[PDB]
């Protein structure tokens, strides 16, 4: 069973095998008095590991690195943050101090700076226009356009057909668009449509919070966001 917010204490981390050489990591964190789950990705890259997104905080991310070393035993050499919020860059100082080279789009780094969040060390060029993609180790990085945030990236693992949508993508049981404070609601459905068109062979889709599912999460996300728009 995929771990839920109830079976993970704030401070601990779970790994969940998605495919050969692909894992999700799940942590929990207390935000505005309530506890929420949060996903990231781990992708094997030969004898090294690529980390996608922190575990939402310094303490969680340290637990993440110890859990990875224990369970997988390969060094995390690089990490990518998929947008500027604290569930994606919270813990980047820990990663950096531990010798992990941390990456994000220039957009993410600028937004995190202005937000007072931790800032990834290196910039990812080539992701400024909607529809842009670059290769980064064993994955592709895709900027679908503004959605949950104006900078959000999605990550595809072509060898495993795994799409990590991050907070641009919602889990199937969710009916709310979640945190839309920094969202471009006008563009979010279109940005989702780009993901559908660019990665139609994705077999697993992982949201930024909640249970992974199939390709259905993408359309479901567009519906949730458009329902939110209409309600307003
Ligand atoms: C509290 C979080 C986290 C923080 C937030 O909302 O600000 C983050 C630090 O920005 N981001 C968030 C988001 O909407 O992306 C929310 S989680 C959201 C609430 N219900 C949804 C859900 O399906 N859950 C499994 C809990 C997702
Ligand atoms: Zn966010
Ligand atoms: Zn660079
Ligand atoms: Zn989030």
């Amino acid at each position: 069973e995929y771990p839920t917010v109830n079976e993970i204490p704030v401070g601990e981390v779970r790994l969940y095998q998605i495919a050969d050489g692909v894992w999700s990591h799940i942590a929990t964190q207390s935000f505005d008095g309530a506890v929420y789950p949060s996903n990231g990705l781990i992708v094997r890259d030969g004898d090294e590991l690529l980390l996608i997104d922190t575990a939402w905080g310094a303490k969680n991310t340290a637990a993440l690195l110890a859990e990875i070393e224990k369970q997988i035993g390969l060094p995390v050499t690089r990490a990518v943050s998929t947008h500027f919020h604290d569930d994606r860059v919270g813990g980047v100082d820990v990663l950096r101090a531990a010798g992990v080279a941390t990456y994000a789009s220039p957009s993410t780094r600028r937004l995190a700076e202005a937000e007072g969040n931790e800032i990834p060390t290196h910039s990812l060029e080539g992701l400024s226009s909607s529809g842009d993609a670059v290769r980064f180790g064993p994955v592709e990085l895709f900027y679908p356009g503004a959605a949950h945030s104006t900078d959000n990236l999605v990550v595809y693992v072509p060898s495993a057909n795994v799409l990590y949508g991050g907070c641009a993508v919602h889990e199937l049981s969710s009916t709310s668009a979640g945190n839309v404070a920094d969202a471009d609601l006008a563009e979010w459905p279109t940005s989702v449509e780009r993901i559908q068109k660019h990665y139609p062979e994705a077999e697993v889709v992982i949201p930024g919070h909640g249970l992974p599912g199939g390709l259905d999460l993408l359309q479901h996300t567009a519906n949730v966001v458009k329902a939110h728009k209409n309600r307003s």
